[PDB]
């Protein structure tokens, strides 16, 4: 019997901020039936050289919990077909940032890949002058268009060193080796409430998540933004 949810991760999160490289690894934990994970990271190239914050949320929805059951994430893990993911970040600013993801599975282990491209982000705003020192609670909206395919949505917002929100809408694409079980597509959509913690140095990140899922909510279109 191998038949597993996740308890550990491990992350290489890696890529370029306004064409500078980054690398970190390390390991991590979670309670798939509560939603909690944490996470620890050490840079493979020095002191990062721009805000830590522009990693979150980026820093594994195998530990999403649905309303009812296994998330869809859960359910491709445990199958072992699995998923991919790709997310776009829009900034108020003009700046774009893409993340990929992939993952492999050794039973209760998950190995997680993440490829981040940021471009355009103003020399002397917030996130290339590392002032940035919180995020927002959020609400993000997941949507099935097909069988094989999840839109999820959210708008995110930093606090900067002045005191301002610097925002952000994001927009990521789950794609299914496999077809999702046809009760998936019948109960959406699905909105996640999500807080962060995180406390970082300019070479290592500790990263804390909190999530809860809520299915057949009237009126959620403009209070989740």
């Amino acid at each position: 019997n191998m038949a597993s949810l996740p308890a550990t991760h491990e992350l290489h999160i890696f890529g370029s901020i306004n064409g500078v490289d980054f690398d970190m690894v390390g390991q991590g934990t979670g309670n798939p039936n509560e939603g909690y994970e944490e996470l620890n990271l050490k840079s493979t190239k020095g002191d990062l050289q721009f805000s830590p914050w522009i990693l979150v949320p980026h820093v594994f929805h195998q530990y999403l919990p649905y309303p009812d059951g296994m998330s869809p994430f859960q359910a491709a893990m445990v199958d072992g077909s699995g998923y991919q993911v790709h997310r776009t970040m829009q900034f108020e600013d003009g700046a774009s940032l893409t993340v990929n993801y992939r993952y492999t599975y050794e039973g209760s282990h998950i190995k997680g890949e993440a490829q981040v491209k940021g471009t355009g982000f103003p020399a002397d705003g917030p996130v290339m002058t590392n002032s940035l020192t919180a995020v927002d609670s959020c609400w993000s909206k997941k949507t099935y268009p097909n069988d094989k395919t999840i839109i999820s949505t959210f708008k995110w917002s930093y606090t900067t060193g002045n005191g301002e929100r610097y925002r952000s809408t994001a927009r990521t694409t789950y794609t299914f080796a496999k077809p999702m079980a046809a009760n998936y597509l019948k109960n959406q959509p699905v909105y996640v409430f999500r807080k962060t913690e995180l406390k970082h140095s300019e070479t290592e990140l500790n990263f804390k998540e909190w999530q809860k899922a809520f299915t057949d909510v009237m009126g959620m279109d403009e209070l989740y933004k």
